[PDB]
């Protein structure tokens, strides 16, 4: 059973940067681990928009709106190992929670973070501060705040000089 096509384009519109990313899915209280989901994450100035057609499950098509958005940032691991089979991670802190997305290469992190802050840099839903690791709920991290969007333990560059 469970073998039947249900493609249909629903194409994006004009895109800034698109990569084979995984997003880390903060659990609570669940059947649900900290799971490392490797989808198809396409950027638009509208909004950051991931693919999975699945065959198999109705699984969470979700969307971040750029708006949405209130800190970018890479992740300053502050950890020995990093636990995905990708490397290098990113955060995207949003109306809901903070988002970790590891990346294939630094290369991929490095342009994503970029862009990312290239577009955000306009709204008015920006801190001023940023959480630098890991915000998993109810952890360890570096504020131990980490229960409800905290406005950030370290300095957020919104505008950082990356110029040599
Ligand atoms: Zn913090």
């Amino acid at each position: 059973m469970g073998h039947h096509h249900h493609h249909h384009s629903h194409m994006n519109f004009n895109t800034i940067l698109e990569e084979i990313l995984i997003k880390r899915s903060q659990q609570k209280k669940k059947t649900s681990p900290l799971n490392y989901k490797e989808r198809l994450f396409v950027l638009t100035k509208s909004m950051l928009t991931y693919y999975e057609g699945r065959a198999e499950k109705k699984y969470r098509k979700g969307f971040i709106d750029v708006s949405k958005i209130k800190c970018v940032e890479i992740v300053k691991n502050d950890d020995g190992v990093i636990p995905c089979q990708n490397k290098y991670p990113f955060q995207v802190v949003h109306d809901a929670n903070t988002l970790y997305i590891f990346a294939p290469s630094p290369q991929s992190r490095d342009l994503w973070v970029k862009k990312l802050k290239e577009e955000i840099k306009n709204n008015n839903n920006i801190m001023i501060k940023y959480h630098p690791k890991f915000w998993t709920d109810g952890s360890y991290q570096c504020c131990r705040q980490t229960e409800k969007l905290a406005p950030g333990c370290e300095k957020y560059n919104l505008f950082e000089s990356s110029i040599r």
